[PDB]
């Protein structure tokens, strides 16, 4: 299958085709969308990550959610540039200085944060919870479910809770705006702005929006039997579980409907 | 201090000066000794490790390697086992990199790691040592021996060294040299496991210490030896178990135990 087709011991040589800032001028973040030519060789399902090996020339690979769908020729990835005290993270500094037409080395696929195979036929309902770059897997989910290029056979309902610093920090804004305008009876997006660079504070703002919208959120999960996806900083996970645990019956059978990709 | 002078964020570009197979025909793994030109820029004490960043090219991910050279040498050195695994053979990440490395290739180092150092009073105080090694665990001790013997250090060194077989003793030449040059001050006990199982190898080292438990404990306790343990993780507790049994083992003794296992 797709998992570990390429590893650090046989990474895939790829090429940077494009590199676009994803944020607008009032964002405190530097985040780049990378479009990557893999010559059709990198196999993935929506929700998978790829690994990038910084500075490689023919763990150690940093994982990035793939934001493109399968039937796109190139793959895409959204990468936040981490800084401290000037000084960059290991992969962050590499991605910062990367240029179009540069080589990049990939491993993968990695992860199990995928759609159910039933999804488009079963018209599965979804809750997608995201913070920061945690939106990327959902971008690929949407591109798949609504056959991006109204080619959609999918008539399920999707609710997105997306927490970012501010409006200018919303990643893939144009794509989110597109799906919402094209499919206004299938998609509901709730932006939460924290105005805090601290991820643990952002996740509390998301938990707090969900609490404010608990009747929506909890009927979606307990009544309409949505699949619940959580992606982003590790602090949201237990905060979303607390909401489920404190407000209604919550057993291992309901836990089967909770999918988590945190970091 | 010299710790983290170079990191993965800013590695030191260095050159391979030599690459020498340290093992003999009956050893089932390659082990390469690397002489590395760092332009005098890499700073370290004996016992320190350097990190190598496999496949790096200038625009937990670096593997650590004990430096086997002393400060006073111009180039640094390192001994690197080439790890194989089956399922057609594959190589470890850094192992495959080191395997293919040529003389004059670039190599990027990260910058003194660890606390596996000699006490700085060692030469003036004539400190006695117990060095326990398996496999590549010998490397820091080769650097120790190079430092201690400058020479008027008259301490007493005991070395326990477990390897697969005689063709697998790393730095055999250096060990034999030091043992023969200072025959009253260096005592080496070798153990061959004859099994390609790292856990077996450390069992046999423990077994050789058990045979000599009285000598061993009387060296550590009465001659106040600094005890060093280096190599595969499995030796750690097997040696600790010997310091537990037939011994009170207080915490002024634990000041005298140094561990670098992996
Ligand atoms: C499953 C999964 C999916 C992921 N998906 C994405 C994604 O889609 N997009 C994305 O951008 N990231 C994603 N990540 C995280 C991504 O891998 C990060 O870029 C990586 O984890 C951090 O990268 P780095 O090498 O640049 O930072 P590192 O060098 O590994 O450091 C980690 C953090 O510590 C900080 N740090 C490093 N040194 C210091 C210092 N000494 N003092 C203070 N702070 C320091 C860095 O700034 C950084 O924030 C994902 C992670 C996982 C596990
Ligand atoms: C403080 C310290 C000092 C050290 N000093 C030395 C030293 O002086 N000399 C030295 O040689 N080493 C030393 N090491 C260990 C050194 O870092 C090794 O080269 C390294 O840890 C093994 O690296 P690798 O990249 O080749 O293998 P990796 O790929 O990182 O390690 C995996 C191990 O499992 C095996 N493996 C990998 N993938 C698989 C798989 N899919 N299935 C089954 N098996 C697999 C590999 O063969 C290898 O043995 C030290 C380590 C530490 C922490």
């Amino acid at each position: 299958n797709f998992i570990n087709l390429y590893t650090v011991k046989n990474p895939l040589k790829c090429k940077i085709v494009d590199k676009i800032n994803l944020v607008r001028p009032n964002s405190p973040n530097e985040v780049y969308h990378l479009e990557i030519n893999h010559n059709g060789l990198f196999k993935y399902l929506e929700g998978h990550t790829c690994g990038i090996i910084p500075y490689y020339n023919e763990r150690c690979a940093r994982l990035y959610s793939i934001s493109s769908s399968n039937n796109m020729e190139n793959l895409s990835v959204a990468i936040k540039i981490h800084k401290y005290e000037t000084n960059y993270g290991y992969c962050s500094g590499f991605i910062k200085n990367l240029k179009i037409n540069d080589d990049i080395y990939l491993t993968g696929a990695h992860g199990y944060f995928n759609l159910p195979n039933d999804a488009i036929q079963k018209n599965t309902n979804f809750i997608f919870i995201a913070t920061g770059t945690g939106i990327s897997p959902y971008i690929s989910f949407l591109k798949k479910l609504f056959a991006y290029d109204r080619n959609s056979n999918y008539t399920g309902y999707i609710t997105i809770y997306y927490g970012v610093y501010n409006e200018d920090s919303i990643l893939y804004l144009n794509e989110l705006e597109y799906f919402q305008k094209m499919y206004p009876n299938n998609i509901n997006i709730h932006y939460v702005f924290s105005y805090k660079q601290n991820s643990d504070a952002t996740s509390f703002y998301v938990q707090d929006e969900i609490y404010k919208r608990k009747t929506e959120f909890l009927n979606l999960f307990n009544n309409y039997k949505c699949e619940l996806y959580i992606c982003g900083h590790k602090s949201i996970r237990y905060k979303v579980m607390d909401i489920l645990k404190s407000h209604d019956q919550f057993d291992e059978k309901k836990k089967k409907r909770v999918h988590v990709e945190v970091y």
